[PDB]
């Protein structure tokens, strides 16, 4: 299977992160929005997530890692099927807390071990393996798509905030991952061809089958 990941070329720190998106629905996959940095960037592993388990798009899972330590999962019931339309998700990441919101309403707050290292803004869609209890077993359904209408970041004591509407590939600010696979539980290869932009200005990530899957 071929999957998709769009990520920022620069790094960002404390500030408010907002994304308007519509994840994909299907057992075995994840659609997400998150910050990430790690060792392959000579840092501790720090990440804040917003993930939709395709197995149940009426819920959202929040998590974060500080120095490679995770285990802060929090699943919340949205009260709607995220896969049916665009909603705004966000997290405000400050030195002493992380607050997550859904359509402007505070849904969860974390204060233990909040991360500090700026990371890149990443969005991806993939099928997993080896973690059937968490994601459900992937049944090869394809093609599947996750859509993003816009990303906005408001820096604290940082430099530049930005607004990205996804009208087209802005390669000066983002990159499409290509030709490698994260390995581990990610059971697909990232492909730049699977990162596309629709006509009405949405980022569209696709999950498709490869020759050996048919
Ligand atoms: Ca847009």
């Amino acid at each position: 299977f071929d999957c998709a990941e769009y990520r920022s070329t620069n790094i960002y720190g404390y500030g408010l992160y907002e994304v308007s998106m519509k994840p994909a629905k299907n057992t075995g996959i994840v659609s997400s929005f998150f910050t990430y940095t790690g060792p392959a960037h000579g840092t501790q592993w720090d990440e804040i997530d917003i993930e939709f388990l395709g197995k149940d798009t009426t819920k959202v899972q929040f998590n974060y890692y500080t120095n490679g330590v995770g285990g802060h999962e929090k699943v919340i019931s949205l009260g709607f099927d995220a896969s049916k339309g665009f909603h705004t998700y966000a997290f405000d990441w400050q030195p002493g807390y992380i607050k997550w919101y859904v359509d402007g309403v505070l849904k969860h707050t974390a204060t233990a071990n909040i991360p500090s290292t700026p990371g890149k803004i990443m969005m991806n869609l993939w099928n997993g393996t080896g973690v059937d209890d968490w994601l459900g077993s992937y049944n090869g359904a394809n093609p599947l798509y996750a859509e993003y209408d816009w990303v906005k970041y408001t820096s604290n004591q940082t430099g530049g905030s930005f607004f990205e509407p996804f009208n087209s590939y802005n390669s000066g600010t983002w990159e499409k991952a290509d030709g490698y696979s994260n390995g581990g539980v990610f059971n697909c290869t990232w492909r730049a061809n699977n990162v596309n932009f629709t006509n009405d200005g949405k980022l569209k990530l696709g999950l498709t089958s490869s020759a050996y899957n048919a």
